């Protein structure tokens, strides 16, 4: 399965896809009592739909992703309501020692009082302390669902995300953009790469006509 | 895959595409416990479990695309299911074909009518024909299609694509594969159920057994 | 508040939750010049979720063909009059001759109008005959034309209502639903003048609300 | 109406559109008569005709710990606006369970010590957070060390149908105790503004176990 590594331990992996660029063409064409034509006319229809704001045809393309991301990223991500999610449960599972530790380069462009290496160090220290406490509470008989509340927001979680191309393009608009947090931008770049490989005509037409973000026009 | 079931006199339900299968639900559900697939026994059991306890979100990862040909009055009820995606034939843009649902005499079974059921059938096809011929005359006269079509009756056939996940599809079946629904949409719901059963047999069997609220599938 | 649309149609406001300050409170997560400024700011920058906390209920009487276009807006709630159960009323949208202005037609506009009324009358008379014969209503009604009036309750938040106005208060939309959209817009402006003003200025994608 | 929940939490009613009669008006499609209107409400609820209840809408203002909010926010048929850790300096407010939260569980240390241990890490994480901020580290990065029991605040706009689903699932002994407590608050307010719908819900549609016992 197409699998892209993000951050220090994160990833985005394509589990499944229904349909392709031509799923959008077939759906749009029914309006005119038509179906598919030639490659040239069909690709141009996709561009036509994107340039004029016909978004519903792209709902017939659907993806399922498997994502590992820090909780603070997942919290932003799961704000996208037009999608389906299933997530690893801190209530039911003993959580693994896996946390996002920013690299020193993460603080490029910020004048900092202490070296970036020290920032990285201080984050790690809280992480180890919290995790040790989490395991101590569990070992003492403290229910998992309570023990986990001391764990920090950089804890990695895992989830399945099923989402259609229209909602995926909203996601890219809002998250593949320099206003979203850098961490989620990185995940959105991987989503974009998988989308482009499966639906190249829709992706290129989106970038050309419909996409509102900045970064995907800059970064291949 | 590809499945097609003819419904009423001229209608159909055709499966255009599917994403996932019963194991798609098993995998999504198992992530909760930091697990994946296991054996057929334990995974079939899990699907029954999910269905018994009303854990419906794992089934959203199973997705269907249907191509449907149905009368407008059927489509009108169907399109009330908002948790799904639609694209439909446009009267504003297309010259509409002479295809209308004409009930068969048997459709009045159990109804004592003043005129022979065959006559009811006849009367329906007569009005449909008059309406259609008026539509064509207006079109030939240069009336925009979006206006001409307003004289067309509710038994005109339309066509649409429907993308829907297994959870919404189970909701559709609870409501439409039921005696209280109109017989015509029941028939479409029966075809949707047959296709669902074929592609997701474990989910369907568990649905019938533990969650399905209607009366016609059982 | 009620606006008559078409020959027999209308849009009336049944209820509303909130005003422009509802979006301001949601955006700030708490609880006059700076508050209007925040509304324009949110609108200019595409921050739409705060407008979801303003909600309207409309009662709408409209031809079925208009309602079918309308009910494609999935992010909203609907309850509609039942034709399976209710004997349906003799009310149909008959276009005025002026509806065909611009179109060079082989039949005079007034004659097209007349041809539509005729079908409506014959269709309704067939429906009534069937019901009289003991044909169930849910079957008898299938002969009724797409211009039959129906009524529905529509509950929709301001964000989805702005999406509706972007698509339907626009010259690409069918003229008949444009008229309805103009009415919805007028009510929206009454209740949420700051949001409506900023919407027009910064976010609205249609054309007719800039002209009318 | 504002109800305190947990140690620093609350559920506050901000607005409401409609009342029980809004569902009746929608069901009948008509812009009253108590017994026949209550009877309709019960009929709809009994036969699962739930769409008329979507025309009653609530706005709440809720203060809750992030681990509770993450569960809450899985309810997609609703609208949310939340205090932003990326843009605001976060307040020293964290949920620390009472010893009675863990009484019942046989634990190897006193519950009192479980409280102390939890409080200790909270305090350490918060201190590091403030240090990093003071150092010039972006808020968005500095906050990643804060634990899941940090309090957040959001506006929630939800219709009565979706709110009844939320009660089915959360006002229930399988939901985490913390979110149960919020659900009881939501239910009390819903009962106050929509008494006939709430009664009919309990009698016919409610699938949980706590609201019939409390
Ligand atoms: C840079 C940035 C900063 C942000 N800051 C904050 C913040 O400070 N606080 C905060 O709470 N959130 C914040 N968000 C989250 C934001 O408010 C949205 O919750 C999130 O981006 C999901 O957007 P969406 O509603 O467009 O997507 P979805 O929820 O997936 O919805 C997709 C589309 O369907 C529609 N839709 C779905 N449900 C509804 C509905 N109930 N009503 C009307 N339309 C609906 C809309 O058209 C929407 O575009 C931020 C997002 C970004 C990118
Ligand atoms: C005790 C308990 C344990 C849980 N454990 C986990 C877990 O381990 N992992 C995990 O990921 N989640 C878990 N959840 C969350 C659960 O999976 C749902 O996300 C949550 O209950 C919201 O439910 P909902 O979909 O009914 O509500 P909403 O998202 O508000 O949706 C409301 C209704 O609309 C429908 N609906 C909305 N969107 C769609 C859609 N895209 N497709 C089909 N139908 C739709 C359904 O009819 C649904 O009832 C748990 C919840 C409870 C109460
Ligand atoms: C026998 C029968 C008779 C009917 N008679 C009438 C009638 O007389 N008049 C009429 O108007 N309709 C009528 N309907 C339609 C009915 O009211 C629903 O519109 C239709 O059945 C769709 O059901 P749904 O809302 O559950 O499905 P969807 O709209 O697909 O929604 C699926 C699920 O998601 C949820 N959901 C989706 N959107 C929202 C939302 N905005 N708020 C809260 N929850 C949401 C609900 O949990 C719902 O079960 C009838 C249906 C049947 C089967
Ligand atoms: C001029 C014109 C011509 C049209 N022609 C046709 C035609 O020929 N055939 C046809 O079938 N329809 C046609 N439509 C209808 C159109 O495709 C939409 O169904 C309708 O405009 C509703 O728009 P919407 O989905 O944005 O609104 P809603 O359905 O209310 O949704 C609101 C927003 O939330 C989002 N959303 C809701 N559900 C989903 C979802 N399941 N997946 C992804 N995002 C979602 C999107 O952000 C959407 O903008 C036409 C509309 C217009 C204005
Ligand atoms: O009772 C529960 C358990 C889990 N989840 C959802 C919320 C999170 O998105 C994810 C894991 O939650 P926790 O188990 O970590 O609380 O699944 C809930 O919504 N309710
Ligand atoms: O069995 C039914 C009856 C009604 N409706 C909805 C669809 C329409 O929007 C409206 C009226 O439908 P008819 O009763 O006219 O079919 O209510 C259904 O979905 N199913
Ligand atoms: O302007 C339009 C054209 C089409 N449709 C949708 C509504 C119907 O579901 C279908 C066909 O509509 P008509 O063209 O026949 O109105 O496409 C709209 O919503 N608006
Ligand atoms: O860039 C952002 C900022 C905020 N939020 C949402 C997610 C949370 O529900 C809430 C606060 O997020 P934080 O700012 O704390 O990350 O707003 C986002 O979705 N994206």
């Amino acid at each position: 399965h197409m699998k892209i590594d993000i951050l220090d331990k994160g990833f985005v992996e394509l589990v499944d896809v229904m349909g392709n660029d031509l799923s959008a063409v077939r759906a749009a064409r029914v309006s005119f009592d038509m179906g598919l034509k030639d490659e040239e006319r069909d690709r141009h229809l996709i561009e036509y739909l994107m340039k004029h704001g016909h978004e519903t045809p792209f709902e017939h393309i659907v993806f399922t992703f498997h994502v590992k991301a820090p909780i603070f990223v997942a919290r932003q991500w799961f704000r996208h309501r037009i999608a389906s999610y299933n997530e690893l449960a801190g209530r039911y599972s003993k959580l693994s020692y896996e946390f996002y530790i920013p690299s020193p380069e993460r603080l490029e462009g910020y004048k900092t009082t202490i070296p970036p290496e020290r920032v990285t160090e201080k984050i790690s220290e809280i992480v180890d302390k919290a995790y040790r406490t989490y395991l101590e509470l569990i070992e003492s008989g403290v229910p998992r669902e309570v023990a986990r509340i001391v764990l920090p927001l950089n804890l990695y979680t895992r989830f399945f995300w099923t989402v259609n191309a229209r909602s995926l393009m909203n996601f890219l608009n809002l998250r593949a953009d320099s206003h979203a947090q850098w961490e989620i931008q990185q995940y959105a770049l991987a989503i974009a790469r998988i989308f482009k490989e499966k639906c190249p005509w829709t992706f290129e037409a989106f970038l050309k006509y419909a996409y509102k973000g900045d970064i995907l026009k800059e970064v291949q």
